[PDB]
């Protein structure tokens, strides 16, 4: 895939995010970091282990969000260009699936980010993300979540 | 302004580069105790950060406070490689780093303890520039 000054696009080679990421898709690896494929994989491992603490509703949504956010699909082009999470995807997880662990813990983060549910996790700030309805191709949408009760919109 | 020797402390054993010598700043009357005390004080805040950040943050703090010395009989303290600094501050500790750094810096200032702050990562050299010119944190290898 495309390579450039700040990173490159390549197929995912790990096992944690295997079921979430599109099989043949290219994802962005950030060469600001050393051996980014290894570093990103070590991070997602540790992130997923922390998600054993969250509710059964929240878990698959947060897992998918962390995967789509830490391994961002590359949009077509000659440059390596990561697609951010759609705002609606972010807000869904924040306000619906993980409401108790994320939205509710806002303003209670003074007790410690690690002691505040989910706020220590490398999740994006949903306000700073583009919309599904501004350009549905410019961001990653909420994928199929495997649950094996539900928030309503 | 100091000497290079084997790390003789308790905190940073697994965290420093294997079989390397590290830098002791002789601006302190007891550099090995003073630098040991700095990482001890840092651990008060390390306690409080998540296991996503904690091992990365410790690696950075230990290797910063106990700089790896270059090879040779007149060795020099190496900087941390830019990439490793960025991975720690902005990947592994993306949410928690600045708050932990604020708290650690201020606890040191309150105590009247002399210290160097972790550098701005962008001011550091790349690992690709010259692999022998900067420290690669063992946590990330
Ligand atoms: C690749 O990594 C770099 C370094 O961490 C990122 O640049 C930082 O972006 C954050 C936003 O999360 C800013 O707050 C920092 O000021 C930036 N740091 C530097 C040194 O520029 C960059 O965003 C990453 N690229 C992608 C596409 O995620
Ligand atoms: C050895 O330690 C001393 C004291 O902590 C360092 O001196 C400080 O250096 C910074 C440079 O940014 C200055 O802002 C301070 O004024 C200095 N403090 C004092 C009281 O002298 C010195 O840089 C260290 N040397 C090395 C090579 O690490």
């Amino acid at each position: 895939g495309p390579r450039g000054s700040k990173g490159y696009c390549a197929q995912y080679r790990g096992e944690v995010c295997d079921a979430v990421l599109v099989k043949d898709s290219l994802v962005f690896f950030n060469t600001s970091y050393p051996d980014p494929e290894e570093a990103q994989e070590l991070l997602i491992h540790t992130a997923w282990n922390e998600l054993k603490a969250v509710s059964p509703l929240c878990r698959p949504a947060a897992e998918a969000l962390l995967c789509n956010h830490l391994f961002q699909e590359c949009s077509p082009g000659v440059l390596p260009t990561p697609m951010p999470i759609c705002r609606e995807y972010c807000l869904a997880v924040k306000e619906l699936f993980c409401a108790k662990e994320w939205l509710a813990m806002e303003g209670k983060t003074h007790r410690g980010l690690y002691r505040s549910g989910m706020h220590f996790l490398p999740v994006p700030e949903c306000s700073k993300l583009p919309s599904m309805h501004q350009d549905p191709t410019a961001c990653t949408r909420l994928p199929y979540l495997d649950y094996k009760t539900f928030p309503s919109i």
